[PDB]
């Protein structure tokens, strides 16, 4: 088992270590506020005094701390520990930071691949989890075994910066479910209505309405918005002004969903009603693939 | 089977006329627009010229137009004809208006239910359809074997206003998943990548980031927006910055998420990093709720 080290014990970075723990890795850790450590230590883990220390103790060296300037701060000065070894880095970061941290990588005979863990701390080590990685296929396939303690193992790309611009994306489709969430339950407990009654109906709608993806995706893919459409925009836009009006009618702040709301009244204004929503991506995609 | 009249014979009217004369009902049709009737007394439909002849046809009258204002205009002139029937609103409405509609109907002997149609119209009498109804329990189970033709037929209340108040909910939850998704689309499509490249990984990542839901709403019916929190909201307000600059940095246009990477920001500010990102509600919701 090769032996890790794990840079961070936040929630996050305390379930890597508990995972590469339990699957028999000698395993080094090492977290700003030494405490964080101690459950760790008491469970066999070796508790580094110093980043150098930490980094010196394992080929395979996992940073997960809060973002990229933790990461920069913590590992900067130890750049010298890391000649030669792996560094994979699983903080939340930017296709640019990636490709820059990369820079420096190449720079120092430093082994990196830049990650996103798709995956909660209770999803680690568990079918659910999957990690998105990008780098040198060398690196990534001398520690895939390793890192497949944490869940799946995907390479997306030896261009450093894609294992983060999926990651984002992924996050982007989330973080605005999650708005949508959080606006539906606002509308329901407006009437004094639990979030508990509404959430199996939602569930299932969201799991259900999750299908247009595959449907939108082509739709983009193509530039075809008009064919096949049994969901009109001008309908769908309608039904919009309806939820809004409804949302204000009962008090609750609908701020939330007023870009999608006003992008939409637009394309309608300018023609595009008879076609689907998806048309409303030329709007905001980047100027040279309109 | 029930004599049943459809009003309004759009994409959703014709599924919705189609699936009762598959059904075996004598079907009777109207729309504003000959054309679409015509086509439905093709396939067996009884072709009504006007509205008053289309109602008189049937015990069982259903409205599925654009919105309050197509069904207004289509139906106020028929008032008298309508008496003694019972009309199922299927048109894109708010609590206010079907509230109102209700009202209208007492006075005048017609028997009421307004609901909202959770399906899209190749959905219509599969097992994915579901209608939400508000109204008398009464009317709803004198009716419900026919309406169950068209999907799962869920009696959410009494109050006219209720259907109404659940559909928007739903869509509310649907439009902020839908601006996750042409965002993440827009940000993967900044680097010269089909959407469909994401599909499969975006599609399983929403389904499942959708369990969230039943958590979200306990966190939110029990006002605990800390216990049990692995994902604290000041490192989810650090990824989203991120989301926000690499759409910013590839020339993607973010607006659709910013509101609430704002709303994420002013919980921070306000001291709730450490719990859990559903705190947001309480900067939306209804006043009297907070
Ligand atoms: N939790 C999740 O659901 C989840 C899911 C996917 C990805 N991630 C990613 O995992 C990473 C860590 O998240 P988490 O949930 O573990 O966050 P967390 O529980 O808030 O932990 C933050 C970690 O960052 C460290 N840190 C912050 N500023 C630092 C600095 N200036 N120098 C050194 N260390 C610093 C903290 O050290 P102290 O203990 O000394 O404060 C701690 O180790 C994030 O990039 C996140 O995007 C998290
Ligand atoms: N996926 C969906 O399509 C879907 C899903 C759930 C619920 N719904 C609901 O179903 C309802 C109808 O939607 P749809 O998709 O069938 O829209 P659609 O295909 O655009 O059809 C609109 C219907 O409204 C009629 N109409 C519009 N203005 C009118 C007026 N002033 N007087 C009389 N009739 C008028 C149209 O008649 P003409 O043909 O004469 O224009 C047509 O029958 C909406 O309230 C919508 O929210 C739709």
């Amino acid at each position: 088992a090769t032996p890790v080290t794990i840079i961070g014990l936040g929630a996050m970075g305390t379930a890597l270590a508990n995972a590469f723990l339990d699957a028999g890795h000698s395993t080094t850790v090492w977290n700003r506020t030494a405490a964080r450590a101690t459950a760790l230590a008491a469970r066999g883990a070796h508790h580094a005094e110093t980043v150098t220390e930490a980094i010196a103790a394992s080929p395979l060296v996992i940073a997960c701390v809060l973002d990229y300037d933790a990461f920069h701060e913590t590992l900067a000065p130890a750049t010298d520990a890391l000649a030669g070894r792996a560094l994979v880095n699983l903080t939340n970061g930017t296709p640019k930071q990636a490709r820059e941290t990369a820079s420096w990588a190449a720079d120092h005979r430093i082994d990196y691949l830049d990650g996103g863990i798709m995956a909660i701390p209770p999803g680690i080590a568990t079918p659910d989890s999957f990690i998105l990685y990008s780098g040198p296929l060398g690196t990534f396939e001398a520690h895939r075994s390793t890192l497949e303690v944490l869940g799946a193992a995907n390479h997306v790309g030896t261009d450093h910066g894609l294992a983060s611009l999926h990651d984002l994306a992924l996050l982007t489709g989330m973080y605005g479910m999650f708005a949508g969430i959080l606006q539906a339950f606002a509308l329901i407990d407006s009437e004094g209505i639990p979030a508990g009654d509404l959430a199996p109906m939602l569930t299932n709608w969201l799991t259900g309405m999750a299908h247009s993806v595959a449907h939108y995706a082509q739709q983009i893919d193509t530039g075809d918005y008009e064919t096949g459409v049994v969901s009109n925009l001008a309908m769908q836009s309608a039904g919009f002004a309806n939820l809004v009006q409804a949302g204000e009618d009962q008090g609750v702040d609908v701020g939330l969903l007023r870009p999608l709301f006003e992008l939409m009244r637009h394309q309608v204004a300018a023609g595009y009603g008879n076609g689907d929503v998806a048309s409303v991506i030329e709007l905001i995609r980047r100027e040279e693939r309109r």
